[PDB]
């Protein structure tokens, strides 16, 4: 009984999730027939899973294939606690029972993101995707909660949670939408629509993570890096220059595999969220949060933002509308600090978000309130010519940037500060 | 450049049949024409023919390159004492002729089996599938015998015996069935559906014996022989370890490659027996040789158990019918002991499933008398709870597996009795 | 001048036409154009050009890549000799006219024949397929002068002489028959078609040159001439060995490139005449000759032995009509051998085969009268069964391939000079 | 490290250079034709693909252009933008003499750099001769007010065009909007690509054979022998005029059809170029079969503006000398296009005074034909032999020209440069 299983799944192949520009003939090949079979409104439900699984196993064989065993736990895990909690929903209701199902269900990630805070080493249940699978699993309790989801059969949830094309770190989806869109395959124009916008986001795609992410990323940002930590100091000049093509090297490699999901989930007839949308002409933050991982931004802002709001706002533990915003924008946003994994800078950077975010809010006011003194003076309002443009898009994009690099974790680097 | 022709022989690729996954690719890619015409009304007979030998030459080929040679000899044999068969069976059907030209179809089989044993190593003529290749000879001597095979070619007599997704050790065919299967290709929708099932049975396969039979086989079964035989005796609880597991395992490698052959099969248009459908639940052994190695265990009901219960009856050698059952019973179990093997424990095993299935009918016999006796005084007929299911799956279990355990050839090194 | 343009052909790309597998990839991606535009009733004209110079081109380029320069001057001859013609055949129709053009169109073929043995070097006019356009440069002036061809564009007589699918030594065409064939675009049925035979025939092409003529002639051909050299003297063992495996290895060469030929050809929408019939099934000469190179003997049975016989027919030169088919039969041949080469061994092989057809028309009249002899006398005629084809098959395999033993050239080798 | 020396490692494909880049080249085009075979456009694989070839055509051994051709298109953008918001307005006649000056700068401050110090300017590149030449059609079609709106992706697709970027047809700009976005039929569409893969082969023919021929085996021993004899003339000379000139025209043209064949796998039809013009009776017959897209854009935009400049003005008397200093001033300003030297600007003045002879001829041809015609006099006869003494003429005075212009006249001489 020697537990060699770990060398077992050790020298399988490692086909990474869009790496070389070949892997792209392979998918493409595997997901010519499930395409063909949409244009006669046929799903296979079982070649669909066949390449799924496949393509998850050769994305996750890497040099710690271990994790595949712990998909082979979560999974099963989510599929214990899930469930039981819809068993529970069939009977009763009860705010403390969906409480403990949710931690339930979340706690993997939260054992992976505590456990190198305390021992220092990975944790065990750890994988490729886990910080955005349990978005999936956690959200369809959640839309058990509000009675919304009420019956599933079991491969409509593992279609809808293990999805190939945004497995790793992909747009996040909902239950009731994907299902939505996976039960009623759109017609034959629409699908030649999807497969034009498909082969233009394979396209963009390659531009963005294969020639400008690696410009970016493993050609300027090792040399800036290291002139910074030579100039030392608490800023300086390449401290700047850093920020700047980190935050455009993040963008571009993230966009781009963005790219590569929406394009994969349309070949299979799926419409995920899209992810970027021109984030950095943004002229505010609120407006930024509307740009940059969408995906991620509009799933916090449904179920954690807004339920937060509700919670407080029932037992009316603050007075005014606004410190209730702001209190929960701060939680939210250091919540998705917390998200990235507890580290310094990742909760540094939710804190700032958020009173990025409360700043915004308290200068729409007090610009809502000049406005009105101004106009009832006979003055006339504050002036939305290109220049007031520029200098907003410029302060947002300065405070994006700061942020992006306090999130970076150069700042861990620069400074030897452990906490 | 060649030397001798076996040198040249073992120069030639040697392709596992289903050994990595990697070769479901390449006949994958072989199999991609063929089934989209089984779409349409044709066939590419050159194309089958062409691919079907390529992998068998590849699957023969290897370290025992010169049983190519011995396949080739085998051929001829076959053709020559088949056909004629065909030309006396124009004319008269003498019983001793049928039975003459039977023993020399056989022949080869017999010489491959004989020759290991008194004396010697190994004999010329065996090769991978001579063991599952004259069940379909001899499927057609009999068949002419019985009047329902009138007329066939070459082309449809060498397409079906040495045919490629059954050429190892595949599901035992008949010839009426698979020509009459083969004139007639399937509709769209059901050509889908086979598509769906033949994806299904190679996931299944994937999980039976690249997963599942790879634990049981390489992982738990050497080091459970070794601690039996440290222990000794005459038996042991790793004895019991080994048992099990060991039938685990070759009931896994053989699911896993009889799902293989379905779905290359399906892939080509023609549905093969099924081998097994769910075993170790049998309730009965009888029922049980229904559902493990089905083909083969149907083909020696078909055209060995019945037809020597006909011999009897016709002879009437024998009083009642039940001694006729039991003799018959016996003789097919031991002649499968002789078919696998003359070797102590190939006899031994296929002696202990004949007593199972002659103590199976009388116990059967037995409670129908004592159910009849309970109706006639009146007392309520025995029960048939859930637990006397149990208690009967439980006891077909043990049975197997020490059947198994006795097939492994493990209680030879374990006991060296009869060496 | 430098002269260096030979150099300068010597960089060019090489691709030897039916090389390799991958050769055909190239090939269908060129020729998909052509025959998508044949389903439509169009045919291109240029790209068809194009595709077929860029082929001859990658052909010829060898490593005497200078004959590409020979075919410079080749088709620069021809043209002027076959227009000089057609000029002339509008006014008069004197018969030296057209034997000089004739002579002065053959000229080429004569010389590359001719020089190598008199200087002892290859002949500078002399490259790849030059045996095979001479007799479609040829087979255009005869026409021309029976009267059945008239005005044709010069495109169509560039794209007759030169076809790509049949250019270095393949089946050999006549001018109105392919014409006939190239304007009348075959129906969708018949492409379809024509497409499956392709497939048929490129698959069939891959299984004869690129397995059993590379196992006939390069593996056991040079262990078997090397041993028929040591062993010496007139006639031996391993030279009848290397006669039969010889026979076979040329057979399924040239087959493999007819088939490849007419598979290429299929592509493009003409069907080319085929060479070879299951040849060693003759069971005669003439049946052989009927069956072996089937466009060469056919084109040399209807311009130089049909012409031959009506030339000495009108000149009554011969008593009856039996000894001017004999003498016919004799020249035709010998011309065919001098067609394949100025050697003693050519030569020999030609008058061979022409003192077989001159016996077997010996043969079949007097087995005319024998049987009219035995008829009338009462006596049954002699049988024709099993064992009397089985002798004609006999007899005629053994004299096919004591000619290609002559032709083989290793006569040469063994019997004159030294080794 | 990411510095020119990493531009300098990117591949470098140039533009028809061999058979294996249109390899390259159809099967990157393969997908746009067959769109294009539907009726539809995608504007982003076709950038994709514009962008792609223009980088490889341009990183080379000196690939350091791709930042001068970064500066180039925002220099252009930039004063073409700002003529196109003044010109909503009003127009000065001096703002647009200031905006084509600002547009061409970078074309004449490239052909200015090499003969002033040592040296050509950094802000040079591969097609600035031949891509200045469509930014101010823009101008002047904004002068004459027949265009009036343009998005910035027209704009640059049509600046950038990828089959004409390194020295191919020079385009105008209401024409290629007109072709580019009426897509051509199915009919229509077949018939280009036939023509397509005619041009594809005849320069195949025109530059892989013959301009191989012409410029690696008879140009450098005929160079070497007339160093070699020396003097002002010899027959040497003759030989390498010869061979020169047909060596230009071989790899011109070749050039031109791989463009205009690539252009048509594209849907657009790029003006012909070249439409054999050795046989040219005439030299002003010569002009409209040489080099016919630039010789048509300067009679366009340079000689007809030019000549209404003087009339509108009335600087001359009659309109003989207007036309006779028009064709001077033409080819003086082709000649400095060209390049600003000695042996360029020669031929651009032998050019404009053959022009001006064979206008002064025809005129006194046509006097002295109608006084024949009026004293009784037959016409002259122009059967065979008339028009192969003018062939022969034009002919010889176009490889003079060539000679001239292939700057071997300065390596034979040791003239005032
Ligand atoms: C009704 C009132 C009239 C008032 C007077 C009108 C006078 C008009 C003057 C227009 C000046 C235009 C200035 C921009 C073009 C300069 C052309 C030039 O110099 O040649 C170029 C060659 O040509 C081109 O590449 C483009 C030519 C087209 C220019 C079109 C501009 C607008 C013209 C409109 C009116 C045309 C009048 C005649 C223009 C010559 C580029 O130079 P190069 O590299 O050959 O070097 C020569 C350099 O100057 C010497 O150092
Ligand atoms: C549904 C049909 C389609 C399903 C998928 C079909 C395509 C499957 C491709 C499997 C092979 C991929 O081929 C790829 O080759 C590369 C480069 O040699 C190797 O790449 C890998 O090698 C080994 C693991 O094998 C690792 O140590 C290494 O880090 C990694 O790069 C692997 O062998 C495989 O990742
Ligand atoms: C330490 C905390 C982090 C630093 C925080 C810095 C971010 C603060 C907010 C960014 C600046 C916002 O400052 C200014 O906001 C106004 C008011 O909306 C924006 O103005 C805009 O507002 C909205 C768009 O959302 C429109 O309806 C309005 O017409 C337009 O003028 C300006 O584009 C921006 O210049
Ligand atoms: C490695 C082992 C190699 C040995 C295997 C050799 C391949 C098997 C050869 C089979 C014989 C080929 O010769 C065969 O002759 C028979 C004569 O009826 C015909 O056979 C035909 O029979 C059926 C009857 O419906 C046709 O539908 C079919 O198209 C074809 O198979 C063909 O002409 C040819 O297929
Ligand atoms: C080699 C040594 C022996 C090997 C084992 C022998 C075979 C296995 C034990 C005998 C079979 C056990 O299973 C036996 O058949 C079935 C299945 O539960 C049960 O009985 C079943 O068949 C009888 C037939 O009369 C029905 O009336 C009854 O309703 C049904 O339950 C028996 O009560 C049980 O005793
Ligand atoms: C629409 C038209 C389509 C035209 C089809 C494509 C034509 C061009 C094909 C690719 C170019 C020729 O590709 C050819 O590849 C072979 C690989 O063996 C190489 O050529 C080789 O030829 C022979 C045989 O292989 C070798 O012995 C030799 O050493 C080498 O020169 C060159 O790389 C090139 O000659
Ligand atoms: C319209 C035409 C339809 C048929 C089109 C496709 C048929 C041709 C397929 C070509 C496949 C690839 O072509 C060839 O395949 C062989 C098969 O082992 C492999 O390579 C083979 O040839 C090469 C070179 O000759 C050898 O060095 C090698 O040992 C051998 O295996 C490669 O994969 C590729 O060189
Ligand atoms: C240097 C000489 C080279 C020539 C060598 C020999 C060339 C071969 C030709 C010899 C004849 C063989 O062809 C001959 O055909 C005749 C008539 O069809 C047949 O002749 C045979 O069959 C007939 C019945 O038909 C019977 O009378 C008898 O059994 C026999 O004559 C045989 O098929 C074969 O004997
Ligand atoms: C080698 C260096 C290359 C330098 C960069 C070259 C690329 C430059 C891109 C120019 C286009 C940017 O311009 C922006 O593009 C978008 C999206 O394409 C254009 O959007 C649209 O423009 C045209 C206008 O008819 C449409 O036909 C087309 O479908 C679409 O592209 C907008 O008009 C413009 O806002
Ligand atoms: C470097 C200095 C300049 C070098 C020379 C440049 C001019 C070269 C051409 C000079 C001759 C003009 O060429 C002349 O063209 C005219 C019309 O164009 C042709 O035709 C004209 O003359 C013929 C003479 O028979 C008459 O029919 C009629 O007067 C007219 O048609 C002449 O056949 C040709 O001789």
């Amino acid at each position: 009984f020697q537990g060699s299983m770990i060398d077992f799944l050790k020298q399988l192949p490692h086909l990474e999730p869009y790496g070389n520009p070949f892997y792209f003939i392979y998918l493409g090949i595997a997901l010519l027939p499930i395409f063909i079979g949409l244009f006669f409104k046929k799903r296979f439900a079982i070649y669909e899973c066949l390449v799924s699984i496949t393509f998850i196993v050769l994305a996750l064989t890497g040099t710690h294939a271990s994790q595949i065993l712990a998909l082979l736990f979560y999974i099963v895990w989510q599929i214990i606690w899930v469930y039981s909690y819809k068993r529970y929903r069939s009977q009763r209701d009860n705010k403390w029972v969906f409480y403990l199902h949710s931690f339930l269900v979340v706690l993997p990630l939260i054992l992976v993101k505590v456990e190198p805070t305390i021992n220092g080493t990975q944790s065990l249940l750890n994988f490729l995707g886990i910080s955005y699978l349990t978005f999936r699993a956690v959200g369809m309790i959640i839309e058990m909660r509000d009675g919304v989801l009420k019956e599933f059969t079991l491969g409509e949830f593992l279609r809808f949670m293990l999805f190939m094309p945004t497995f790793t770190s992909g747009p996040i989806d909902r239950f009731k939408r994907f299902n939505e869109d996976y039960q009623s395959i759109p017609n034959r124009d629409e699908l030649l629509n999807m497969l034009e916008q498909a082969v233009k986001y394979i396209m963009l795609g390659f531009l963005y993570k294969f020639v400008l992410a690696q410009i970016f990323g493993s050609m300027l940002l090792p040399p800036l890096k290291a002139q910074a930590l030579s100039q030392g100091g608490i800023f300086n000049l390449p401290t700047l220059g850093v920020m700047y093509v980190y935050g455009f090297d993040l963008f571009f490699d993230f966009a781009g595999y963005s790219m590569f999901a929406l394009a994969v989930s349309n070949l299979m007839g799926i419409k995920s969220p899209i992810n970027f949308d021109k984030p950095f002409i943004s002229r505010d933050m609120k407006e930024f949060w509307n740009r940059w991982h969408m995906s991620l931004s509009f799933w916090f802002r449904d179920f954690v933002f807004m339920r937060l709001v509700i919670v407080l706002m029932r037992n009316k533990v603050f007075k005014n509308r606004n410190t209730t915003s702001n209190v929960a924008y701060i939680i939210n946003m250091m919540v998705m600090g917390f998200w990235h994994g507890i580290t310094w800078y990742y909760i540094a950077y939710g804190i700032f978000h958020g009173i990025g975010l409360v700043i915004n809010d308290a200068w729409l006011r007090k610009k809502k309130t000049i406005n009105k003194d101004r106009k009832k003076a006979g003055l006339k309002p504050l002036p939305e010519n290109k220049w007031t443009k520029a200098l907003g898009i410029f302060i947002t994009f300065n405070t994006v940037m700061l942020s992006f690099l306090i999130f970076s974790g150069f700042l861990n680097d620069l400074w030897f500060t452990k906490k």
